[PDB]
């Protein structure tokens, strides 16, 4: 069930994202700016489709998927990745793999928040999102 992950999210906190962000070769201007956006994460569903928008003063994304599909995307950051989203254990599971390289993007709900834990390479970012009304 993908359900309780539905709707508006906005970030009010997070832990590491710079490090994760340099583990993937993100120059030093792109993270700075980075460091102070509070983005907007937007997940919807119309059938077996999700959609999940991103939204910030800075970068803008959206992609569609189907669960255990795999999808071609281009992320915020320009690289060029092969994703899959599914579930686990309750979590979304996003997997994107380039190059050989892999990372996740693993959103988990803990007592009514969302919690996005970024890992590449030893870098763990933590980002943790409040719905939106
Ligand atoms: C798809 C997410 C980016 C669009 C809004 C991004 C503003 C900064 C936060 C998100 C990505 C950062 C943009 C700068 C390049 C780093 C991108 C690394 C992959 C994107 C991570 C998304 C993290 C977030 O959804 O909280
Ligand atoms: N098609 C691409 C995206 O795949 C890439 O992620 C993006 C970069 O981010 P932004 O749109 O914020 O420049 O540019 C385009 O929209």
């Amino acid at each position: 069930m993908v359900d309780a992950f539905l709707g508006t999210w906005k970030l009010v906190d997070s832990k590491n994202f710079d490090d994760y962000m340099k583990s993937l070769g993100v120059g030093f201007a792109t993270r700075q700016v980075a460091s102070m956006t509070k983005p907007t994460t937007i997940i919807e569903k119309n059938g077996d489709i999700l959609t999940l928008k991103t939204h910030s003063t800075f970068k803008n994304t959206e992609i569609s998927f189907k669960l255990g599909v795999e999808f071609d995307e281009t992320t915020a950051d320009d690289r060029k990745v092969k994703s899959i989203v599914t579930l686990d254990g309750g979590k979304l599971v996003h997997l994107q793999k380039w190059d050989g390289q892999e990372t996740t993007l693993v959103r988990e709900l803990i007592d009514g928040k969302l919690i996005l834990t970024l890992t590449h390479g030893t870098a763990v970012c933590t980002r943790t999102y409040e719905k939106e009304a």
